[PDB]
């Protein structure tokens, strides 16, 4: 749009597509996601780094240049005592170990540091926890945005929302580094972090600008899985209902219940969360060039039980607004895929396109209900028809 630095990974290499003129290099082993090449990972125990040699024109020095930075970061769940009080840098733009800025992490924190040549500094911190039933942050892509008004405050936004701000009137000459180094430094454990869509702007981004970056960067037409990655067809997932997050989805007779508790998994003083990997496993099948599930796609949802797939079927014989879901071994119906932010919805329709109802639950059983069409709570994920697909991954391990 108008950033002075915009890093993307294209054609097997990082590049500043802003056309402003910064050069980027890689060193050691840098992980590149196959589903989204713009997502890369860096490690703490072996040579691994990405370095942007900034165009001389963006190597700010004075005391009046406003600037902002934005990027998404994914941090695996911490599970070792060594992680508890160990702050490590991930993005470094500090000059001679003094002036500039850097983004660093620590157990339960994302830290921004801005410092001038005289040593005066200001820090902004985002706090999150590992003692929580369901986390919107642990091992999920988190959108960060720091904005700096030299005549005002520095501000930190998380997923488009202002978390904290402080005056930087105590800051004089800020001289950033010639380089922006993406590398884990100071971490005492074997760890990695994921990052994507890093950018730098030569103005103080406003709330509106940031919301756009938040909803527009990852392809908005593609549904997301529980972690924030692209939702995929032909891939096994566990199910999570956003209204009943402490409940597991289990196979009864040919029905699916949602009254059983998802256990809790914890490790004293490190974490305590509701268990994610539990309940039935589901797979999404297409009704052409990739396996990304897009808004309005027509698909089938099957429960995979002992390698045998069973189609979720909305029993339309009932005649109530709630059509109880039943399992029929693999028809007559189709599901329209869609999303509300990171929330996924599945709309059952008959072969004629007539609406049956959004997948949700009534009492202790899953159902397709037309009640949802006119009863969706606007700005919350707390809707019985809102779902999340959880894929078992290395970044989040359980008992």
């Amino acid at each position: 749009d108008n950033s002075i630095l915009d890093m993307r990974y294209e054609n097997n290499k990082f590049i500043d597509i802003s056309g402003y003129g910064s050069n980027i290099s890689i060193n050691g082993d840098v992980y590149i996601y196959s589903t989204n090449r713009n997502q890369f990972g860096i490690y703490s125990s072996k040579p691994s780094e990405v370095n942007i040699a900034q165009n001389n024109d963006i190597i700010y020095n004075g005391r009046y240049q406003n600037f902002s930075i934005s990027f998404w970061v994914r941090i695996p769940k911490y599970f070792n005592k060594v992680n508890l009080n160990n702050e490590y840098t991930i993005i470094d733009c500090i000059r001679n170990n003094n002036s500039g800025w850097k983004i660093s992490l620590n157990y339960n924190k994302i830290i921004w540091t801005l410092q001038d040549t005289a040593g005066n500094n200001q820090k902004l911190v985002f706090n999150y926890t590992q003692m929580i039933s369901i986390s919107d942050y642990i091992n999920k892509w988190i959108f960060v945005t720091i904005t700096n008004n030299r005549l005002g405050n520095s501000r930190i936004y998380i997923n488009g929302n202002l978390i904290d701000e402080k005056s930087i009137s105590n800051l004089g000459d800020i001289h950033v580094s010639d380089n922006i180094l993406f590398k884990i430094v100071g971490c005492n454990d074997t760890r990695y972090v994921g990052i994507r869509y890093f950018k730098v702007f030569d103005t103080e981004l406003g709330k509106t600008e940031i919301e756009t970056l938040y909803s527009d960067e990852p392809d908005p037409s593609i549904l997301k899985d529980f972690w924030g990655n692209y939702l995929l067809y032909n891939k096994r997932y566990y199910l999570l209902n956003l209204l009943r997050t402490d409940k597991s989805i289990t196979q009864n007779s040919n029905f699916l219940n949602i009254n059983q508790q998802r256990g809790v998994y914890q490790k004293p003083n490190i974490f305590s969360n509701t268990r994610l990997y539990t309940g039935v496993e589901v797979i999404i099948r297409k009704n052409n060039t990739d396996n990304f599930v897009r808004k309005n796609d027509l698909a089938y949802i099957n429960v995979v039980d002992r390698d045998v797939e069973y189609r979720l079927y909305a029993d339309i014989s009932i005649a109530k607004p709630e059509k109880i879901i039943k399992l029929i071994r693999t028809l007559g119906q189709i599901i329209v895929m869609d999303s509300i932010g990171n929330n996924c919805t599945m709309n059952f329709q008959n072969n004629n396109g007539g609406n049956i109802g959004l997948l949700g639950f009534h009492s202790n059983n899953l159902v397709a209900s037309s009640w949802y069409y006119n009863n969706i709570r606007k700005n919350t994920s707390s809707n019985g028809c809102f779902w999340s697909f959880i894929s078992k991954e290395h970044g989040w391990q359980e008992n």
